[PDB]
């Protein structure tokens, strides 16, 4: 099954898809560059209490993912799934996309990201008492700014991540596996025929992506346990469901 007009169909439905959902086109986060903090603004987010940084952060993680679950309604065959799938794809995976397309928003220059108006380093999120998982997610976009992804790349690369057929959980395994097949003949097509392909050993292990994924998970849990009345009052309701239903409805929309 699928010959390679089909293929080519796909590449251009997925490259669409993505277009239509992102939160922030690329070209308005590169001319954004040179406006980065200043030491005034830096010294500001770090006198900041860790509550309030961890619910600014946990409040522009949903909206991010508000863009991921849209992605995936649009993503070709993803409806087609049941929605236990539907629900395990995105629990396991959203957050693993949003941790992708947030390179676009990084600049490897001066190690900076677009936060809340500006560019500012790792520096800016002190408050939080999380530098172990900030230092690992800056790291992440510095590896994957180095691969220069175009926007059909990530398009293409963040669709993988999303269908995954090894998700625990998964009723219809093969159906998940028939996609994740054919979304991989997309993906290795498209670089193929752009003369990409030795990005393929460049791309982050599996491991990598889990492990910050866990890391959130974890100190999520110690924050949770300084501050519960915070979480339960101050948090998103789709974050607490995804990392502490919201998902059915936001699907069935
Ligand atoms: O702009 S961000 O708030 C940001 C936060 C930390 C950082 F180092 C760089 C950027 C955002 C993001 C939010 C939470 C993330 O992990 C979970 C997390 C980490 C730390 C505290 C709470 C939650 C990762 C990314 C970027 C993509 C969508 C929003």
């Amino acid at each position: 099954m699928a010959s390679l007009t089909e293929i080519e169909h796909l590449v251009q439905s997925v490259c669409k898809s993505y277009r239509e959902t992102c939160q922030l086109r690329l070209e308005d986060l590169l001319r954004q560059r040179s406006n980065i903090f200043s030491r005034e603004e830096v010294t500001g987010y770090q006198r900041k209490s860790m509550w309030e940084m961890w619910e600014r952060c946990a409040h522009h993680l949903t909206e991010a993912i508000q863009y991921v679950v849209e992605f995936a309604k649009r993503l070709s065959g993803f409806m087609e799934l049941c929605q236990n799938d539907q629900i395990v794809l995105l629990k396991a995976g959203a957050m693993e996309v949003v941790l992708v397309r947030m390179c676009r928003a990084y600049n490897a220059d001066n190690r900076t990201v677009f936060f809340e108006g500006k560019y500012g380093g790792m520096e800016l999120f002190r408050a939080l008492g999380c530098s172990e998982l900030i230092s690992s997610i800056f790291d992440f976009s510095h590896s994957l700014s180095a691969l220069h992804f175009s926007e059909d790349e990530i398009a293409l690369y963040t669709a993988l991540v999303l269908i995954n057929a090894h998700r625990p959980g998964l009723q219809e395994k093969r159906k998940v596996e028939q996609l994740q097949y054919n979304l991989e003949l997309a993906f290795h097509h498209h670089l193929c025929k752009t003369h990409r392909q030795s990005i393929l050993a460049k791309l982050p292990p599996k491991g990598k992506l889990r492990s910050l994924c866990s890391q959130h998970v974890e100190r999520l849990q110690i924050f949770q346990h300084l501050h519960p009345i915070v979480v339960q009052a101050a948090f998103p309701p789709l974050y607490k469901e995804l990392f502490s239903k919201i998902l059915h409805r936001l699907l069935q929309e």
